[PDB]
């Protein structure tokens, strides 16, 4: 005191507050590619005729 | 780019559909035969009368 209140530090509260990964389990394929675009063929083939 | 862009290919998608065996599960019973025909005989007895 007089000069200056003592303290004793007690420890530190980190709330480190994140947003965990959800939706991305239904997107587990990875492709890492330098060409301009991304393409899909999708084919019907429709094998049910008598 | 520029000229015609360049493309990364995916997987194809094939809406394969088939038509599945259900009705062939109560025919077992396989013949492979050269004569014409095929032939049964039912026999009805009815030992029940009075």
């Amino acid at each position: 005191a007089g000069l200056y209140t003592t303290y004793q530090l007690l420890e530190v509260q980190r709330k480190l507050k994140t947003l965990p990964a959800f939706f991305l389990q239904w997107f587990p394929r990875q492709i890492n590619f330098q060409e301009d675009m991304i393409a899909f063929d999708k084919v019907i083939q429709d094998v049910t005729r008598v």
